[PDB]
């Protein structure tokens, strides 16, 4: 009942609250009493409690000034409690804000404080900001000393003196721009855990004393760079009001013997001096590697110093040591002990709703149009991290700026107000910024987008639907699979004659589907080193596992995967050893993450059968040579953009092109258009020659085009692919499955 | 109007002799706002501790005479890679420069340029 929704005031000044009378009866609060309110980031307010007949039971009415003091906005939650034993003030010190008194040369006391404090008995607190009208401009003040402190009632006898140094706007803007729990998005559950370890012992240590346990003093944070580990550390340090001390791994390290140890000791001494403190050790992996692994004694010396420091630290101090690392396995196992960051909190890539929250956080100050939709940007930024999202917002702002340069004159200092008001962020700006931004989760696997769309792919309608469903159904409909209690399928293999659309069906998923795409050329993963070829496989899957839902595409899988044990010339078993590493990654003793594996192979008979069993590549889809209907769709799809003459009958071409592949038809279109380039070039040249045509490709261009065309795949080659698909049919339970009776 | 973060850090990079110092002097001659130039050799020539004071005083005077154009010619002298460096004074100067870069609250109207 103490928690209250923030509501607007009607006639209430800076020291009265208007609440519902039934709650006054509930909370035992009388009219005219002095009340205590607490808000976000440890702000306290003393007010004279009043009743109102129009206030909702769960709501509290307050003006702008206290909300700005309490750092709470309309709709937030505040705490209400009695504030007894508040005595009269003996001597209070007030100081104005620098920007509110610019150009004011009057007597601050008589003009502002006396009319405000005249016979009003207003309650005040140290650090309060109250706005007083009068003179030539309203003047804000900061209360810096209260006698008694921190609460007092301003009686008429209270000697009020306003002399001193005016408060800068720096602290006022910092208070609003200080990080807090609101500045964190996409990590609600991890933030709750960190709250449990840090905030709760501070708020209610009585529970720990009752149970007689000491909460852990160390929190280990690991994740991809920029996910928000430092931001979380600073936010939790600022909310708890603890002194935030930041340590970077490189600057601790030193060439001189024992200097890094001294830096660590001095830092821990400063933390223990300034309490409460929250030590943050960024880049813990570099500063403290495994003692047995490293050969440089300085690293093991640093680790031993850190062990002794963190062990002797737990003397019931109020200091909590947290660290951030990219990879926790690199950290020395001696640290993973009890104490010494005994708990590890995992921060991951922001999700769609998480990155939507991050965008809402980073655009709350920014001016946005009504055309721009945030859920769209949340969708389009597939693998972006929060830092990338903030950079995206800034880049969109500079996008709007470079658009509006040509209007504004840099020469004159004069600024037009309407040109200024016209400026706002638009959807096109976000689109540009996204186009020139990279996903840090996949920045290592960067590749150009050939811009292929489902409408581009001619034919293969049944195969197209399966690719849409397989990638979309788990991510878009996760509850449906839980309802039926079965996990989805995550493997696809395309085998067929070359040029029929195996790569297209993957280049379409890279663009249309809202799943991350990591692309693998066949022999790309192999390395001449002994243990690196298998290690490359591990890290590519770890990258895909991290950024799920991800589509992993193995182009020319026949190179990577062979039937194993074929011959001893396979790099001394290195090729067959890569198979075994892939086998465990697809189907091993790890939780099935949303990694969809697609492989495009020409010859599938050489593929290791352990790869092709269900659970690794369960669905085998055969892509044949296009049929009469399919060959029509390929021709229409290719010539969609190009201007084609009406008298051309694309259906006729498909009838004569019996066995040409998909790429064979595209060559005809390119050849037909290539001749049309030659004709227009010559006609334009002829026009130049005579002085000193063909807007659309005609049917005449086509007739000379086919005589250059040829069939890429021979009849015998089709038989091999045809033979393979027949074997799969023979393996199945014979006859169309008919349930008895 | 849009409440965004102007880019405080501008980095000019390229082969030497191309005119980065030329652009520095051109900016210095033709900017209405306050200008103050600091050189990597000039900072490194100063003894230990005083370079700290020189950099802090330069930034303080820049934010005092706002707006300001801060230029660091030969930046690599005062910010060698922390991955590959020996001198602890250089490390401390790098940390100080990093902190002062993070110091700006954007009401200082102070731009920092590097060549
Ligand atoms: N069904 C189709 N619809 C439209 N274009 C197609 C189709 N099949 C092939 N193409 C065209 O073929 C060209 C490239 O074919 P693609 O890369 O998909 O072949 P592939 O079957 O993966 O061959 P490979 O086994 O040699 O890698 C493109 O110009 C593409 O437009
Ligand atoms: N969950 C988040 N919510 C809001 N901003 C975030 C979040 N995660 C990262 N950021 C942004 O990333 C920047 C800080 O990156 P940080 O995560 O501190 O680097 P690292 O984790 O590599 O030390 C900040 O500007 C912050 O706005
Ligand atoms: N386009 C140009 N016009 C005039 N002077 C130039 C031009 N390009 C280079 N310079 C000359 O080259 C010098 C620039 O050297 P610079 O590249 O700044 O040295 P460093 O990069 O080693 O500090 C200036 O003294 C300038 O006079
Ligand atoms: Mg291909």
């Amino acid at each position: 009942p103490n928690r209250l929704i923030v509501d607007e005031a009607i006639n209430e000044d800076n020291s009265v609250v208007s609440l519902s009378q039934p709650k006054m009866d509930e909370l035992q609060l009388f009219r005219g009493d002095t009340v205590l309110l607490k808000g976000k980031k440890r702000r306290e307010a003393v007010c004279i409690v009043l009743s109102d007949d129009t206030c909702s039971d769960e709501k509290i009415r307050m003006n702008r000034v206290v909300r700005n003091n309490l750092r709470v906005r309309l709709g937030d939650v505040i705490s209400i409690q009695p504030c007894p034993d508040v005595k009269y003030g003996k001597r209070i010190h007030v100081l104005p804000i620098d920007d509110t008194v610019e150009g004011i040369t009057g007597n601050l006391f008589e003009v502002y404080l006396k009319p405000y404090f005249l016979e009003a008995y207003r309650p005040i607190r140290k650090g309060d900001i109250f706005l007083v009208r009068g003179g030539m401009r309203a003047v804000e003040f900061k209360v810096v000393e209260t006698d008694p402190s921190p609460y007092c009632i301003v009686a008429p006898d209270t000697v009020i003196h306003c002399e001193g140094e005016p408060i800068k706007r720096e602290d006022e803007e910092e208070s609003l721009n200080e990080v807090g729990y609101d500045d964190i998005g996409g990590c609600r559950k991890q933030l709750a855990q960190i709250k449990e370890m840090v905030e709760l012992p501070l708020r209610h240590p009585a529970l720990f004393k009752e149970i007689g346990v000491k909460p852990p003093r160390g929190i280990l944070l690991y994740g991809p760079p920029g996910t928000g580990k430092t931001l979380i550390a600073r936010a939790v340090a600022n909310e708890t009001g603890a002194f935030f001390f930041l340590i970077n791994g490189p600057e601790i390290m030193s060439k001189l013997a024992g200097e890094s140890e001294s830096n660590l000791r001095k830092a821990f001494e400063e933390a223990e001096k300034n309490a409460p403190a929250i030590i943050f050790i960024d880049e813990l992996d570099a500063i403290a590697p495994k003692r047995e692994k490293t050969h440089g004694e300085v690293e093991r010396r640093i680790v031993s110093q850190l062990l002794t420091l963190m062990d002797g630290l737990k003397q019931r101090a109020h200091v909590i040591v947290m660290a951030a690392t990219n990879r926790p396995n690199s950290i020395d196992p001696a640290l993973r002990r009890f104490g010494r960051f005994d708990r590890e909190v995992d921060i991951g890539i922001p999700d769609a709703t998480g990155r939507l929250e991050i965008l809402q956080i980073h655009t709350k100050n920014m001016k946005l149009a009504d055309d721009v939709d945030l859920e769209q940007v949340a969708n389009e930024t597939h693998g972006h991290v929060g830092a990338d999202l903030a950079a995206l917002c800034s880049e969109a702002a500079l996008q709007a700026i470079r658009k509006k340069m040509d209007l504004i004159d840099l020469e004159d200092e004069t600024i037009d107000a309407e040109v200024m008001n016209s400026l706002a962020v638009t959807m096109d700006d976000f689109r540009w910024a996204l186009s020139q931004s990279n996903p840090s989760a996949l920045r290592e696997t960067v590749v150009e987008v050939p811009q292929v769309t489902w409408e581009d792919i001619g034919g293969l309608e049944d195969v197209k639907r399966e690719l849409q469903e397989l990638v979309q159904y788990p991510v878009e409909h996760p509850d449906k699979f839980l309802k039926f209690g079965m996990t989805p399928s995550k493997g696809v293999l395309f085998y067929g004659p070359p040029g029929c659309g195996k790569t297209l069906l993957a280049k379409a998923i890279a663009n249309e589907c809202q799943a991350n795409f990591i692309s693998i050329k066949g022999p790309e993963l192999l390395t001449m080193w002994f243990g690196e070829s298998e290690a490359n496989v591990r890290e590519i899957f770890d990258k895909a596992r991290q950024a799920a839902p991800c589509v992993l595409f193995f182009d020319q899988l026949d190179s990577i995967a062979k039937a194993r044990g074929g011959n001893i010339g396979d790099g001394g078993g290195a090729a067959d050893r890569v198979i075994n590493q892939i086998l465990t990654e697809m189907d091993g003793m790890s939780t099935k993450k949303n990694v969809f594996i697609i492989g495009a192979t020409n010859r599938p008979d050489i593929i290791d059968p352990a790869i092709l069993r269900p659970g690794r590549l369960d669905q085998l889809i055969y892509i044949p040579l296009p049929d009469e209907k399919s060959r029509v769709a390929i021709l229409k799809a290719n010539l969609r953009k190009s201007p084609v003459a009406k008298d051309v009958d694309l259906e006729f071409l498909a009838k004569m092109t019996n066995g040409f592949s998909g790429a064979d038809l595209t060559e005809i279109c390119q050849r037909a258009c290539k001749l049309a380039i030659r004709e227009s070039i010559e006609s334009e040249i002829r026009r130049e020659r005579e002085r000193q045509p063909v807007p659309e490709i005609r049917r005449d261009h086509f007739e000379e085009a086919m005589r250059f065309a040829r069939r890429s795949v021979s009849d015998n080659d089709i038989r091999k692919y045809e033979m393979f698909a027949q074997t799969l049919q023979q393996s199945r339970g014979f006859g169309s499955f008919r349930f008895p009776s």
